[PDB]
C-alpha cells in the first residue's frame, strides 16, 4: 500500500551553529517547494507526497530544531525558537522565493514566515494548519481530556516525557488507518532518549487553546487575518473528521479566503498526509502546474 521507506539522500545545513537535516530533491531551476512538518512528525511525513510533485519542482523538507534528524540542542523548544532557526534555514539555502506546503507546526511555522515575507511566496498548500481554538469545545471531544492533560507541567511532562504518550498513543491516534511499525520506529527514532523529548511537550503547550498562550494566541490570529487579505494562491487540504480542521471549519475557508482551492481527501485526523498521500501529492503537481512560478 502506502510506501513505509524513506529513499531521500540526507542533507545537511548549519543554521545557527546546529545543523538541521532536510531532503532536497528535484530540479534546480525554478521555484522550490518548502516543506514543513509538525508534532510529533518529521519531514518523513512528506515521503510519499514529495515523489508526485519532485518530477516537476524542487522539493526541501528540513526537520525541525531537535526533531528528526537535526542536532538536538537542550532548547525550551517554544515556537519562537523554531521561528528564530526556521528563518535562518530559508536564509542559510538562500532561497528567495518558494511555494509552500505546511501542516501542523508547521504550518504556523509558514504562515508566519508567509506574513513576514509577502513578495517571497508564490503559493501555499496547507492542511489541519494551526487556527485559534476558542474554546476547549472546539478541540475534538474524544481528543480533549488527553490534551488538556498534556498541558501541566506536572502531569503532561510525564505522559509526553517519561512515557512518550505523544510518540506511542496520540500519534496513531492522528491516522485513521494503522501505522505499521517500521512507521512506527521511523517516528520513534529521533526520541529514543527521553530528555531529547522536550519539543514533543512544549507545542501541545504552546497551542492557541482558549486564548493561552496570549502571544501565541495573538501571533496565530495576526497571520489568519493577512490570510484573508492575501492574494496568494491556496491550497486547502481537509478529511472527516480532522482535528484541527472540522469539515465545517474547511468549508466556511474555502469561500472566505482568496484564490483558495478546497480538497477533500476522505476520512483523515490530523496526519492528512498519512491516510490519503496519492491525492494530496497529485493535487499538489497539478496545483504548481497553474501557478506563475
Ligand atoms: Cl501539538
Amino acid at each position: 500500500g502506502i510506501g513505509t521507506g524513506f529513499p531521500f539522500d540526507p542533507h545537511y545545513v548549519e543554521v545557527l551553529g546546529e545543523r538541521m537535516h532536510y531532503v532536497d530533491v528535484g530540479p534546480r531551476d525554478g521555484t522550490p517547494v518548502l516543506f514543513l512538518h509538525g508534532n510529533p512528525t518529521s519531514s518523513y511525513v512528506w515521503r510519499n507526497i514529495i515523489p508526485h510533485v519532485a518530477p516537476t519542482h524542487r522539493c526541501i523538507a528540513p526537520d525541525l530544531i531537535g526533531m528528526g534528524k537535526s542536532d538536538k540542542p537542550d532548547l525550551g523548544y517554544f515556537f519562537d525558537d523554531h521561528v528564530r532557526f526556521m528563518d535562518a534555514f530559508i536564509e542559510a539555502l538562500g532561497l528567495e522565493e518558494v511555494v509552500l506546503v505546511i501542516h501542523d507546526w508547521g504550518s504556523a511555522l509558514g504562515f508566519h514566515w508567509a506574513k513576514r515575507n509577502p513578495e517571497r511566496v508564490k503559493g501555499i498548500a496547507f492542511m489541519e494548519f494551526i487556527r485559534p481554538i476558542p474554546t476547549w469545545d472546539e478541540w475534538p471531544e474524544f481528543a480533549r481530556e488527553t490534551f488538556q492533560a498534556f498541558r501541566t507541567t506536572d502531569v503532561g511532562r510525564k505522559l509526553i516525557i517519561d512515557q512518550n504518550v505523544f510518540i506511542e498513543g496520540t500519534l496513531p491516534m492522528g491516522v485513521v488507518r494503522p501505522l505499521t511499525e517500521v512507521e512506527m520506529d521511523h517516528y520513534r527514532e529521533p526520541f529514543l532518549n527521553p530528555v531529547d523529548r522536550e519539543p514533543l511537550w512544549r507545542f501541545p503547550n504552546e497551542l492557541p487553546i482558549a486564548g493561552e498562550p496570549a502571544n501565541i494566541v495573538a501571533l496565530v490570529e495576526e497571520y489568519m487575518d493577512w490570510l484573508h487579505q492575501s492574494p496568494v494562491p491556496k491550497l486547502l487540504f481537509w478529511g472527516t473528521p480532522g482535528v484541527l480542521i472540522p469539515p465545517a471549519e474547511a468549508a466556511r475557508l474555502a469561500k472566505s479566503l482568496p484564490n483558495c482551492k478546497a480538497v477533500d481527501i476522505g476520512p483523515g485526523l490530523n496526519l492528512l498526509q498519512e491516510d490519503n498521500p496519492d491525492l494530496i501529492g497529485s493535487e499538489i503537481a497539478r496545483w504548481l502546474s497553474t501557478l506563475e512560478i
